[PDB]
């Protein structure tokens, strides 16, 4: 079966929750530090709603385009829902991934989406989670990095969450 989203052309959910599972083996073995980004797109309801299947299906795949550009070789990236990406930045810290992290929120902020014809704008809401040798389970980290990111979308606008 594929394994790619062939909307956004990134990896699916299972992929990924495949390397997901992967960098926290390394994590609490070999002690390697992961990064996991959750990743909202702002206001999806209201995208959908002006601008249709069509609209969003165009808007994702620049926004992954996006973040293919932003992100490069330094993470695993994936469509893990609707409007729900994810980005997994394999031995880096929290810390040492939030360069990359602000450079994308700010691309987005400030990037204008065309939609058959019609313009939009969108920003991101990012959590953050790091994958270590305290973790204790791969779906602890998962939860941390999803809680953090549903409360930053609940502040609106761009916002990352660690």
């Amino acid at each position: 079966v594929s394994s790619q989203d062939p909307v956004t052309g990134l990896y699916n959910r299972s992929h990924f929750l495949d390397l997901m599972d992967a960098a926290v083996q390394q994590a609490v073995t070999a002690r390697k530090p992961s990064t996991l980004a959750y990743i909202h797109l702002n206001g999806y309801p209201s995208l959908q709603a002006d601008h249709g299947l069509s609209g969003i299906d165009l808007l994702l795949g620049q926004l992954a385009g996006l973040m293919r550009e932003q992100f490069g070789e330094e993470a695993d990236l994936a469509r893990f829902g609707d409007s729900i990406f994810a980005a997994l930045f394999k031995g880096k810290t929290p810390e040492q991934a939030q360069a990359a992290l602000q450079r994308l929120l700010k691309k987005v902020e400030n990037h204008l989406f065309e939609l058959n014809g019609r313009s939009a704008q969108a920003t991101l809401s990012i959590g953050v989670a790091g994958l270590d040798e305290k973790t204790a389970k791969a779906q602890d980290v998962m939860n941390r990095a999803h809680r953090c990111a549903d409360d930053a979308a609940r502040k609106g606008g761009s916002q990352i969450k660690q």
